[PDB]
């Protein structure tokens, strides 16, 4: 009762931040969805459209109930760092305020202080290539809009949080791990994440008293997962095949664990990498 | 409901196996306690005297409920493994069924397939000297108690516990990182357990779809945490002020934790250490 | 005989570059210097000046043998990558191919091919604030030059290396648990190096039979660490009185180390983040 | 000179004790073997029959030195320790000075004081049973002899040891991550060894100045290793094609680690496992 979360990296309903949206909707959560501006429109299309109608039924008794739905970039902290091309471009043209500190600013005007914050995004505009041979513009591109976006939520969204709020990102094994088609300086922008999930809980749990945590997932068949270099079916495999736990990894799967660290059940628990992932990250040589 | 948690390692109420007990009856799971001998008696009389009253209170709305109360020796798997000396000893003349293997057909003939397994307890005859000076029988009676004790648990509980059942255990930083005064091998015993999870995730996970986990919890000022000899005052003090979290933490804490891995809401969680110690473990230095 | 090693950051005598130029040249390694352009001119005019004479000295045997200095800087990984601020800048204007894609030619066109590779040399603009209070320019910055460096590094440098050759870097612990002054990034830099030390130990190894490893040294009263906030005189403190060592650590305890990396006789190990720190590390509770 | 080395866990040439030995006369260190009695009178006769004249080649330009051969128990801490059915036994009748206290004070008589200590053995009567099915006099006897062995061997010979002295072990990431085969709690006894240690680098550090390190190594084809059952085949294969290194793991490849690490230049380093796998550990996904 009175619970609001923001989730940040929503683009249709087959990733992760789906997946959390409708488990926290089990709680009575109130759920507000940040969506990267060049999929904001087709999204809500779709969603007028009742394409994902299905998708959001929580069962007999009701459906996810979706406060807003605002278009948000991670690329930007304030309105100040917004560049011509993009102010000039076809699908950006026709929205406003969807920096991070507009997107912060716009639902404390709509809706007052919240208290669960979601971060369930990433890009790397040269994942497709092995981290040698990914360029400098590259790999700060991915730890710009992968990490350092975490930092810049962070900043701007505890000023709108109440005390004993809660904060969550996503991140994979691929850091400390070597994952050989995870390119483009990924799996330095999830290292990095983890590191600051530390730090951050620091400063965060001292200063707000307020936590965060980060849930090392295992593969779940999304857009962006099908951008990378098959790769997706092949991890998909070998996850079913080799995990402790044969089972099919769902994107609720990680939901649940997302709802319970952004609960108060998880009092006690910051700054920590939960592995949610059927056990996959225990095994050293595959039997 | 049909949830049922045997709760090994109970001897009153200052514990973690307490604070598990009470979280889990907020959920409405069945209690199971396992006792160790030396204090069963001590224990019943205490409960019959009603001296637990208070510490049974939930909400002031609910108040735990206890199914069974049972003696429990963890260090005998089967009747056969009991020594004459013990059997005949005054504490554990007048009892019965005690070893692992009896108290699991015991359960399982009173009450059929159980769900849930807590292993909380921990043993060792040398604890108050350092690990240098730790003996041959100190050092395996540590782990014999302590770490052994869980997979003899898992090998025997197996048989009586459903698919998708969850299993936990207690553990320490200690394991990972050097804490003076935690001696007797006890350590030692620790990182065993913490590597054992992860075997018998492996196992129990492909052969029977059971989950195993470990939480490492904070400092608590338990009965057992005083033998240490002071060790713990100074732990907790340090904790509460150089965790990230400064607020005490409470055996109810690890309680909803537990709570939380033994549902099915951590499905897809096995083999982990799941730290539970307002993020004390995360920090390097102190300020 | 004909072992020639590129050391990418020396300022002065006071940091790690220094100590692992002693510890080669014990070895009768060829050395070659990447000094950052601001401070080119002044180190060759102390060098001209004999202020580093006694600093050379290796033992009654033998001085140092140096057998190049340039100007070499990680902001940069090829001549179309400089701006116009820095072509017309004082300290620059004066210097030129000092890109890490010239420094690789000119070495290459002055020597030939090399078999050791030393990245010793980070930075942050923002290091004075805390990760919450650091900007977008402010981490990408910290990245760019004391972690996408590396990969450059590499990615230039392993055309004019012969096989089986040895690279290493230098992190701090901070990557992995929290430390309060070291802010601006430099955490989040040093954990994406540890990870990207292990994603270029497999594509190095497999592609070019090359190792590449990272030490993680102590606290060490260079010019850098003096330039974050007596922190440095807090952590050196700290480390002589609770490390399990007690031993002022030097910068050529380090060198003995990068030494032994660079070799052959560490033929077997790559990828790995060693720890040379007088076990600082391995400690939970100061005692 | 001066510099004296105890091996402890030799039976002939096909080990990483051989590999170790050979390193370290590189290097002109004295070489004391302690052999276990079950073989120790075969090893002798091979010797002395010139069996091993081939092994014992260094450069051609130099041939191992071996100082003593010792029968070695490490099961047995002090003569009080022997059961009478072993001192009785065949193998050990003949046999004297064979425990721990006892090979210290003699080494000490013959040869005064040491600064080298190799632990270099583990045994498990049950290691061809998985975790689960192991009994409990089973898993007490691997750490037993795996991982307590080592605790005593330290605290005895650190007497006949000099300050600055260094002392390694040798383990295997079965300890960090799952490995079907491995078995007996073989996993346990590593994982126990390695958080040892820590414990034993702060102890011995603080009060001896001494060092403690491990090595966790790559699969060699030892006579040990023949007896896990096949496992090792599989090991190796999967090693040479999946491991950043694509090149065969030699014995003297960990030598050449193991003698780094216990000269001076290793100085400040201690309480760490490093690997010399080859980069193996360091993959999550196979190609
Ligand atoms: N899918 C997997 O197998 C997997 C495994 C581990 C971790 N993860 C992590 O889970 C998170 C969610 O991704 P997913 O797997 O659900 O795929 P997804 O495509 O459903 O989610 C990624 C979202 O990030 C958004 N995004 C990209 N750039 C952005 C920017 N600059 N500003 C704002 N939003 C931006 C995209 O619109 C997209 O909706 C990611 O951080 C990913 O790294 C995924
Ligand atoms: N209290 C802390 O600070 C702390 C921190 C980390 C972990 N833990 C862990 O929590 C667990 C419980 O300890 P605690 O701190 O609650 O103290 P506690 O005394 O409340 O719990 C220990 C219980 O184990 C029982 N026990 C001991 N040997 C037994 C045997 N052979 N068979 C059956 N039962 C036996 C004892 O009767 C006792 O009731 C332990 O595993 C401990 O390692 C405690
Ligand atoms: N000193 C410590 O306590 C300590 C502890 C752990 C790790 N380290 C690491 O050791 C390494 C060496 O630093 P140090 O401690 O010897 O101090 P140092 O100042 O002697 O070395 C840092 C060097 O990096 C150079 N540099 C900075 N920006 C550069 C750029 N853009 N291009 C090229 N060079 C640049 C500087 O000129 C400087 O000489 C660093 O990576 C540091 O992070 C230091
Ligand atoms: N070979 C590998 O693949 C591998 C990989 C990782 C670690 N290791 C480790 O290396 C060490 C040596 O094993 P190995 O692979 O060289 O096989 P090995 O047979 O060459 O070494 C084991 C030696 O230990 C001796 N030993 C056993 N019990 C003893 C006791 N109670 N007292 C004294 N000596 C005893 C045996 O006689 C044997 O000579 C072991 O600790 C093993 O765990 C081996
Ligand atoms: O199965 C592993 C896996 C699949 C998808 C992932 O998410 C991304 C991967 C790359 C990019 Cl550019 C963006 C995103 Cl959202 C991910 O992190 C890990
Ligand atoms: O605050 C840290 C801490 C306190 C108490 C603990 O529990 C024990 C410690 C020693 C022994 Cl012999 C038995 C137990 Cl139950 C523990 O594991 C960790
Ligand atoms: O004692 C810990 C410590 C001291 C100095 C360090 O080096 C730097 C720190 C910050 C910046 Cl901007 C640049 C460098 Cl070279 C470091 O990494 C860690
Ligand atoms: O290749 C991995 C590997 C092979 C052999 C090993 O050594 C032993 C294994 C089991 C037992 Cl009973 C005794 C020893 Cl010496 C080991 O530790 C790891």
């Amino acid at each position: 009762n009175e619970d609001i979360c923001f989730i940040a990296g929503i683009g249709d309903t087959n990733g992760y931040g789906w997946g959390i949206a409708k488990e926290l909707s089990k709680r009575n959560v109130k759920i507000i969805f940040g969506i990267w501006p060049p999929v904001y429109n087709i999204f809500m299309k779709n969603y007028k459209n009742g394409k994902f109608d299905n998708d959001m039924i929580i069962d007999k008794d009701k459906k996810m109930n979706i406060l807003d739905m605002l278009p948000f970039d991670a690329s930007f902290d304030t309105a100040n760092d917004i560049d011509e091309e993009t102010k000039n471009n076809k699908r950006y043209n026709m929205l406003q305020n969807y920096t991070i500190e507009d997107v912060a600013n716009l639902i404390h005007q709509k809706y007052g202080k919240i208290n669960m914050l979601v971060h369930s995004l990433a890009n790397a505009k040269e994942v497709q290539k092995d981290l040698l041979n990914t360029s400098r513009k590259g790999y700060l591109d991915a730890l710009s809009k992968s990490s350092y976006s975490l930092i810049s939520l962070c900043k701007y969204f505890v000023n709108i949080m109440k005390p004993q709020s809660s904060i969550i990102s996503l991140t994979y094994h691929a850091s400390q791990k070597v994952v050989p088609g995870y390119g483009g300086g990924m799996s330095s922008a999830k290292a990095a994440l983890e590191s600051d999930t530390r730090v951050l809980a620091y400063h965060l749990g001292r200063n707000y008293n307020i936590r965060i945590n980060t849930i090392s997932a295992g593969p779940l068949k999304s857009r962006a997962a099908t951008a990378i270099n098959t790769f997706i079916d092949y991890a998909i495999e070998y996850s079913e095949k080799y995990a402790p736990l044969r089972q099919k990894l769902l994107s609720t799967d990680i939901g649940s664990v997302a709802s319970f660290l952004l609960s108060r059940e998880s009092r006690a628990i910051t700054g920590q990498t939960i592995y949610v992932d059927n056990g996959l990250n225990i095994m050293f040589l595959p039997d």
